[PDB]
């Protein structure tokens, strides 16, 4: 016996599958990092079916705002959808809102980048130690 979700939402231009709101309780746990979700800390959910538990079917998971971004592609979040389109965002506080906008700029062509690394640059003999045998 657990209080179920009331069937009666008011939205016209909002995405259902995607919803964001304050973590009412610290019961749920993220799967991207496998870490409990501290109460109060903003959180989001995505309507999808668990591959490990097909019996349940259409379920609702939860992932920290930071995980939602990193796994924005893996989860299946297209650029056509922004943070302002997250059920609840509008309700959230401006301060928090911007926090999500700065993370999910919506449409943007972001590409991977590479830097540099050491090749060797070995020098003449120097003072060092050595392993031991048996
Ligand atoms: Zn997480």
């Amino acid at each position: 016996g657990s209080s179920g979700s009331s069937g009666g939402s008011k939205a016209e231009k909002t995405l259902g599958d995607f919803a964001a709101e304050y973590a009412k309780s610290n019961r749920s746990t993220c799967k991207g990092c496998m870490e409990k979700i501290e109460k109060g800390q903003v959180r989001l959910s995505k309507k999808m079916v668990d591959p490990e538990k097909p019996q349940l079917g259409m379920i609702d998971r939860w992932y920290h705002p930071g995980c939602f971004v990193k796994n924005r592609e893996e989860l299946g979040f297209r650029p056509e959808y922004s943070a302002s389109q997250l059920k609840g965002f509008s309700l959230l506080a401006t301060e928090d809102k911007e926090a999500l906008k700065k993370q999910l700029p919506g449409v943007k062509s972001e590409g991977k980048r590479k830097g540099d690394e050491v090749d060797g640059v070995d020098e003449v003999a120097k003072k060092k130690s050595g392993p031991s045998s048996g």
